[PDB]
């Protein structure tokens, strides 16, 4: 009886992360989640339920179509053997932003409901403009209890320095990084609301 992880690379988590400044395909996707149990009044990260999800991964013998991380998760939650009463809390870091509602986000929306013990909170790196859809579907996450935002330079480091285990070195993406947090914060921010049709 033993635990099981696999703690990205950094040569993979920094490349994923990478990409270039635009978008690239509609497929090749990444989305880390983790676990996090209320103690003591306090939120608490669980390595043992913690851990990232890819676009394709098992299950795939079934030859089904669609691979994309924030569906593996869902049908991952059931192993972290939740329960209805303790309180906990998954946050999803993906370098990018959501497909669609009917499509992901939408599954996630049902699955919020399903267990409303358990919150999730959203945290994209980069918007799609390739897919400026990803917002309506957004704004119908966010109804689903959960919450998004943008991810800040603090935040990144705790993914790094959490999912990338490297001699506990510091966090190094680029150098607009925080430039990026401004800007994308006020698009994204601003999309946080969409009205006036
Ligand atoms: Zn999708």
């Amino acid at each position: 009886m033993e635990i099981l992880r696999y703690l990205m690379d950094p040569d993979t988590f920094t490349f994923n992360f990478n990409n270039d400044p635009l978008v690239l395909r509609r497929r090749q996707t990444y989305l880390c989640y983790e676990v996090e149990r209320l103690d003591n009044g306090t939120w608490v990260l669980m390595d043992q339920h913690m851990g990232f999800l890819c676009n394709e991964a098992k299950n795939l013998l079934c030859g089904f179509y669609g691979r994309h991380a924030e569906l593996r998760f869902l049908d991952l939650v059931p192993s972290l053997q939740l329960d209805p009463a303790q309180i906990y809390r998954v946050t999803w870091f993906i370098s990018w932003s959501p497909c669609f509602s009917w499509g992901c986000a939408g599954e996630v929306r049902a699955f919020l409901q399903e267990n409303t013990h358990v919150r999730l909170r959203i945290f994209a790196a980069r918007i799609y403009d390739y897919d400026p859809l990803y917002k309506e579907a957004l704004q119908m996450l966010r109804d689903a209890g959960a919450q998004v935002s943008i991810m800040t330079y603090d935040e990144f480091e705790y993914c790094w320095d959490t999912f990338v285990y490297r001699q506990g070195c510091p966090f190094q993406p680029w150098d607009g990084l925080e430039e990026h947090s401004q800007a994308l914060s006020g698009r994204l921010r601003a999309i946080l609301q969409n009205q006036g049709n």
